[PDB]
RNA sequence: AAUUUCUACUGUUGUAGAUGAGAAGUCAU
DNA sequence: ATGACTTCTCTAACGAGCTCG
DNA sequence: CGAGCTCGTTAGAGAAG
């Protein structure tokens, strides 16, 4: 049960609103210019990150490169780190620590005490203060408007003298920068985070340096390569200037060696992302566009040394490539003109595309297609691929499914012909050991070696060769005349669609015209489809040549080369039709003010001007002009005390470990708090904390307990003398109980938090809104309105539970600051597309109700077609009891006194079904079975994989006219949804622990969805305040960190491996392991003799063979089996008319045994019968009779008929068809398909209930724990 | 086809469920 | 071209700096 | 020039598979 496990840890919501501009604020909002001149401010503060982002570039072009060497420690470093990758020692996974924490404080001591580092996060950056200029307009103009570098022309600003004025036009808002100047003290950080530039040379350049450097000397055994420094250095030369020298000392102009690189001296070389490009260049390879290839690299030098030996491991010594530095760079068709531009541009390539003999498209191309009509050239310079495309000639021109498309296969995998068997199963679960190069390749001589000798099978000899087709391009140059009559019909839509900043072709106004273009890309549209046929892909067998001529392929490429923009065109335009019109900003509303609203509280009240308000529960917020900031002081609210709205005083104490010493021990306030003498002691050296900063100016001592306690003593004598803070009545617990300081702000901050109620008349707010003084706004949603018959969302069942009278009694809801305001634009025009009252169809088929009436109207989307504003406004759930570390080990201790009791869920994947779940108890027997297709079932019961049933069919809509709106794009994550809520109701109601499929797409993306959405679950029509309710109620999953380490438990949600749970009788717990595959004749008899006895029942009329797998080698598990041959079942094969051909057991092998010389009808071991028999004709139908006796999952055309049926009998002597099972035992192909995760998860519940003193104990399964123990509840 | 936004709906100027937001950061099925 | 995954804040009050007093 | 004075810093605790 979980009716204890409330109120565990501290989350960050955001509850988004809708504003509604009530008044006339609307009115006043447009009479002054505050979303005019927004947007651009708020769209050219995103553009400001262009011209302070190309300044951290260039600052940290000169921090890293000229200077800061940490000159030979690295040798300290390179001797920590390669005796370290065999061995995990205390001495040296400790001296890890060691140049760790050494280089770093070599280079971040170099940062931190830099040029430009101290005045560039503050407000010297923008404009400094009175008559001084600031670093960056200094940097912009004294140094980059003078120093004229012209890298503002590679973006979408203009010049560097527009530039300046965005920098000009942010004076006054550089706390509008507090989410921009905390990602750049996380560049030039000195931390254990994996973001900075310091983490990125220190532990992920430099410990891939000397992986580089060890393989490049061992390169230099076995070399004799004419590396570029034996024949010519002219090539890598001005990229190779090097004007400095970090071995020795620093030298004017000469050009380095190889000698110089890989040296452990010279990785301060190596460094930015300036030598970056000079490493990885070297390794890499330049190109010159001096009409030249790429010129030579090291790299390219592994590749030429491999002319002279083939060897795998001569590739094993090559070069990697570093990361690139952070924030550095080198130096989606959604604009309407381009769907246009681009092919309109494209189609004058046509006659601009020549060819190679001085001659156009048309002026060489249209006699050369009527020359060689007759076949007389060399037409065996072709060269296919038997995988894929092989199938478009018979599918083109013979109309075949399964006859013309087999008779390539057994010519080519007979090539060194080792082979005797095909069909593997199993298939679970490794790719490769060592490697595999075998064995075929692809070609047209083999189509005149294969196809050829049945050209000659028909009766006439006017049939079917493998050459008579070769005048398929009869009128080639006229076919090209098509799309060019095509081409006059564009100057209408190209005139449609000539603005540029509109997206106004994909409306709904453009729906007619949509087949103007898109049946206009069907003259280009099915040529392309053709155009694969002059050219093959790369699928080479390690000689990918074949014969290349250039007599029929010469002119090929200087014309069809140029036809794959279409390629590039329609695969470019086709999610611009596909997608759905959103077609926005999203802007943050500022109402001029660079704090709108980072906290609403009383003392700042007018510099963040925003306030909420209460009016019988329709909740308001308050946006004060700045000019006329002070109307809510303390004197117009102590006059208009009457009745209308309510107003909210909140009033919060945020950091207690920056907040306390900032009040009592600063400049203002010393004095009348007046702090002692060994007090003040204390925190001149730090001593009441364990890690704590000392005054700047002293030093870190030891802690004392008794040196922390009494300065806690210090605190309990000056909140009550600050003027505000003694009313929040604080009562602390007594400072003989607190430990240290962190067990002390956790009874601040867990009190800092008082929010009043003081009325305000509704008649002076109607007059300062009406004035001007005022923005009043509503948020609202569907769940606030009189049109609310039933339940609301959660993000109202929450904001009806911030300003409640039962969350103040003790906070479990506590409103966060931080918060913005949002205006989106609107994108779509308001067309009604549903009149009055007229009869409306539905769209759901499972419905008491076939038509529709309603009086009003509705529009296509309601949402984007109003300007609405956007409020997002933070909480923190469990505020006053934060914490939960261990919460993984912290759940298992909640399971040991509830053994006996907890019920386990199971879900897995599929597209049959699409989930299944299934809850096991403690033994085995399930008490609910239900599937994941019918669901949503309140009294709709919408179905689910029917839905999907014509969207599994969605690749035919794009196709012809290019209109693919058909939601596949989304309806893939958005499923998962409705099932999340639907696992969860189960897993309370049933005192219910989940397992699942461990995954050692959307194919994960539900497991994200039960980690985040059990961090707090809350069920909507609960008590309130009751043990699940909306203040108290169920936290199980400690959050979401990675899929990677994710692991074998990250909450309730446990994990078993994937493997062998879906091929299981569910009473014995068969697995075929054992795998038939007929290499040869006498190679599978010795199979045949390890069997205790092939007999037969005369008793009850079929074959048995008994069998235990410990006579085999492999080894799978141990037991008696006798297999049977009793139960109906059915084979697939090559569908398109044959998908279902039922073969029984028992009539295949008396059709086939008694067909040879071996009679078995007395009923005893006939091993040497079969043992004897040595016929080719005879195993090849035998083991695979075997293989089909045993697949225990049997479909009929699946889906629609998947029932599950088992060889093997019980202690009952009782076989297993589902048809016949009861309710406690599956049902279905994927109903076994989950219970035995749901039963691999109950040893995960039989490891935890007894799990030992030593409070580790892994959650890892070995196969064979498994296996012995399914077969053991008996 | 109505939404704080997304999917699915008629569940009737909405019902049932879902929900963490901004701005950066590297990198890969 | 989407999914990965590492990081910030989720903020009141003091105090340098300011326009004048 | 002490009031004022509006906007930017600045006070800096703590578990670790």
């Amino acid at each position: 049960i979980y009716q204890e496990f409330v109120n565990k840890y501290s989350l960050s919501k955001t509850l988004r609103f809708e504003l509604i501009p009530q008044g006339k604020t609307l009115e006043n909002i447009k009479a002054r210019g505050l979303i005019l001149d927004d947007e651009k401010r708020a769209k050219d503060y995103k553009k400001a990150k262009q011209i302070i982002d190309k300044y951290h570039q260039f600052f940290i072009e000169e921090i890293l490169s000229s200077v800061c060497i940490s000159e030979d420690l690295l040798q300290n470093y390179s001797d920590v780190y390669f005796k370290l990758k065999k061995s995990d020692d205390d001495n040296l996974q400790k001296d890890f620590k060691s140049a760790k924490d050494t280089i770093k404080k070599q280079i971040s001591e170099y940062i931190k005490d830099s040029e430009k580092f101290k005045n560039l996060f503050n407000q010297n950056l923008i404009d400094a203060k009175k008559g001084q200029e600031s670093d960056l307009i200094l940097w912009l103009k004294q140094s980059k408007d003078n120093g004229i570098e012209l890298f503002k022309a590679n973006s979408d600003i203009t010049d560097i003298d527009e530039a300046l004025e965005i920098i000009k036009s942010f004076k006054g808002w550089t706390t509008y920068f507090k989410g921009f100047h905390e990602n750049r003290k996380n560049v030039y950080s000195s931390n254990d985070i994996p973001t900075s530039i310091i983490y990125r040379i220190v532990d992920d350049n430099l410990p891939k340096f000397l992986e580089n450097k060890a393989k490049y000397e061992s390169l230099k055994d076995k070399a004799p390569e004419a590396i570029n420094y034996e024949q010519i250095k002219k090539d890598l030369a001005e990229e190779l200037t090097f004007d400095i020298d970090y071995k020795t000392s620093e030298v004017n102009q000469r050009v380095f060696s190889l000698d110089e690189v890989f040296e452990i001296a010279n990785f301060n070389n190596y460094l930015n992302q300036s030598g970056i490009t000079k490493f990885n260049t070297i390794i890499g390879g330049k190109f010159v566009n001096g009409e030249n290839t790429k010129r030579k690299g090291i790299n390219e030098y592994i590749n030429l040394y491999s002319q002279q030996i083939n060897d795998k491991t001569l590739k094993k010594y090559k070069m990697s490539v570093l990361f690139k530095q952070i924030l550095s760079d080198t130096e989606k068709l959604e604009d309407d003109s381009d769907v246009v531009t681009t092919m309109q541009s494209f189609y004058e390539q046509i006659a601009a595309f020549k060819t190679v003999e001085e001659k156009s498209i048309k002026e060489t191309l249209s006699l050369l297609f009527d020359d060689l009509k007759a076949q007389k050239l060399d037409l065996s310079k072709i060269y296919f691929k038997n995988d894929k495309s092989l199938t478009d000639l018979s599918q083109q021109v013979f109309d075949d499914y399964s006859v013309i498309g087999t008779a390539v296969l057994e010519y080519i995998t007979q090539q060194i012909a080792p082979k005797n068997l095909d069909n593997p199963s199993k298939k679970e679960q490794e790719l490769i050991a060592k490697k595999t190069e075998k064995a075929k390749y692809l070609s047209l001589e083999t189509i005149k070696l294969a196809l050829e000798e049945f050209n000659k099978h028909r009766d006439i000899d006017k049939q079917c060769r493998f050459e008579e087709i070769l005048a398929n391009f009869a009128a080639i140059p006229m076919i090209f005349d098509e799309i060019a009559q095509n081409k006059d019909n564009l100057a209408q839509i190209s005139i449609k669609y000539q603005n540029q900043g509109k997206k106004d072709l994909l409306q709904a106004s453009a729906e007619d015209d949509v087949k103007a273009i898109k049946d206009l890309l069907d003259q280009t549209n099915n040529l392309l489809h053709k155009l694969k046929i002059f050219h093959i892909s790369q699928s080479e067998d390690k000689a990918n040549i074949l014969d290349k001529d250039e007599h029929f392929y010469l002119v090929f490429e200087e014309c069809y080369f140029e036809l794959a923009n279409i390629v590039p065109l329609y695969n470019k335009i086709r999610n611009y039709i596909t997608q759905k019109p959103y077609s926005d900003e999203k802007f943050k509303l500022n109402f001029e003010n660079s704090t709108l609203a980072n906290g609403w509280d009383k003392n700042k009240e007018p510099d963040n001007t925003a306030i909420l308000f209460i009016k019988d529960d329709k909740y308001y917020l308050g946006v004060m002009n700045k000019k006329n900031n002070k109307i809510f002081d303390d004197k117009a609210i102590k006059e208009n005390k009457g009745e209308g709205y309510k107003k909210i005083v909140y009033k919060l104490l945020p950091g207690a470990n920056k907040m306390l010493p900032k009040v009592f021990f600063s400049a203002k306030s010393i004095k009348f708090y007046n702090p002692s003498e060994d007090i003040l002691r204390i925190r001149n050296h730090s001593t009441h904390t364990k890690n704590g900063s000392p005054q700047k100016g002293y030093e870190k001592f030891e802690f004392n307990i008794e040196d922390c306690r009494k300065f806690i003593d210090f605190y309990k004598q000056s909140i009550s003398k600050h003027p505000e803070w003694k009313d929040f009545g604080f009562r602390f617990s007594d400072t003989q109980r607190y430990n240290s300081i962190d067990e002390f702000y956790r009874e601040v901050e867990n009190q800092g938090y008082k929010l009043t109620f003081e009325n305000i008349s509704e008649s002076y707010i109607d007059s300062v809104v009406n004035q001007g003084k005022l923005y009043l706004f509503q948020i609202y949603n569907k769940d606030f309105s009189a049109y609310s018959k039933g339940r609301p969302n959660l993000h109202t069942l929450y904001w009806k539970a911030l300003f409640d009278e039962r969350n103040l009694q003790d906070v479990v809801y506590k409103l966060n600051g931080e918060a913005e305001l949002f205006y989106r634009k609107q994108s779509i025009p308001k067309k009604i597309t549903h009149p009055a009252k007229e009869a409306i169809a539905n769209k759901n088929k499972d419905n008491p109700k076939k038509e529709s009436v309603f009086e009003y109207d509705l529009i296509k989307d309601k949402r984007f077609t109003e300007d609405k504003f956007f409020f997002h406004c933070p909480i923190t759930i469990n505020f006053k009891s934060s914490g939960a570390n261990k919460f993984n080990d912290e759940i298992n201790l909640l399971l040991k006194e509830k053994a006996n009791d907890v019920h386990i869920l199971s879900i897995d994947r599929g597209e049959r079904h699409l989930a299944y779940y299934t809850l096991v108890d403690g033994k085995g027997n399930i008490i609910k079975q239900d599937t994941f297709n019918i669901i949503g079932n309140d009294r709709m019961k919408t179905n689910y994989h029917d839905k999907l049933a014509a969207i599994e069919k969605d690749r035919d809509s794009a196709r012809k006219d290019w209109k693919k709106i058909n939601n596949i794009k989304e309806m893939k994550e958005g499923y998962l949804s409705q099932v999340v809520h639907e696992i969860a109701k189960l897993v309370i109601e049933y005192n219910a622990i989940v397992v699942f499929q461990d995954l050692n797409q959307v194919y994960q993306k539900l497991e994200k969805m039960l980690i985040e959405k059990l961090n707090y679950l809350v069920f909507k029509d609960n008590e309130f305040d009751k043990t699940g309710g909306v203040l108290r109620a169920y936290q199980l999953t400690a959050p979401f960190e990675t899929f990677k380490k994710m692991g074998k438990q990250t909450g309730i949600i446990y994990y078993v491996p994937a493997g062998f749970t879906s091929k299981i009788c569910p009473v014995t717990g068969f697995v075929n392991q054992l795998y038939p595959k007929y290499e040869s004749v006498s190679k599978s008899q010795e199979f045949f003799s390890k069997f205790d006895k092939i007999c037969y029942n005369l008793d009850k009329g079929y074959f048995e063979f008994s069998f235990d797998y410990k006579n085999f080698g492999d080894k799978a598990a141990k037991g008696k089996w006798t297999i049977a041959s009793f139960g109906s079942r059915l084979i697939n094969f090559r569908n398109s008319n044959w998908d279902t051909r039922e073969v029984y057991p028992t009539k295949e092998l008396e059709k086939l045994l008694k067909d040879y010389s071996i009679e078995y009808g007395h009923g005893e071991c006939i091993k040497a019968a079969i043992c004897g028999e040595s016929d080719k004709k005879f195993f090849a139908k035998l083991t695979s009779v075997l293989n089909t006796i045993l697949q225990m999952r049997n479909s009929k055309t699946g889906t629609e008929l998947d029932y599950l049926i088992s060889p093997v009998a019980d202690v009952n002597g009782n076989f297993f068809d589902s048809r016949q099972a009861p309710k406690n035992m599956p049902q279905d192909a994927d109903a076994n398909g989950a219970y035995h995760i749901g039963l691999k998860g109950l040893m995960l519940l039989g490891r935890i209930k007894n799990n030992q003193e030593g409070k580790k104990l892994n959650l890892v399964i070995k196969n064979e724990e498994y296996f012995e123990f399914v077969q053991n509840r008996n």
